[PDB]
């Protein structure tokens, strides 16, 4: 599909584009490596609303763990 391959991960996929100013990664990149940081990720959270949250981020850094948490 457009850049990812489930819903969930597409939504992450959108936001994290959104936040990072850029599209030039896949399900596997780390986020902080894209240009993520904690201001990144309070957007991406506020952005995504629940159940995501900024700590979420920091222990699953790819749209990949991220979809895997969420779904639980």
């Amino acid at each position: 599909g457009p850049g990812s391959r489930t819903p969930v991960e597409l939504r992450l996929t959108e936001i994290f584009r959104d936040v990072l100013g850029h599209d030039a990664f896949g399900v596997l990149d780390d986020f902080f490596e894209l240009g993520g940081d904690s201001f990144k990720a309070i957007r991406i959270a506020a952005k995504y609303g629940p159940p995501l949250e900024v700590t979420d981020i920091y222990d699953h850094p790819t749209i990949e763990a991220l979809a895997a948490h969420l779904a639980r």
